[PDB]
């Protein structure tokens, strides 16, 4: 249960699951 945030094309979004 851990969320991560990474920016690809300049867009940062949360990546939790």
């Amino acid at each position: 249960k851990w969320c991560f945030r990474v920016c690809y094309r300049g867009i940062c979004y949360r990546r939790c699951r």
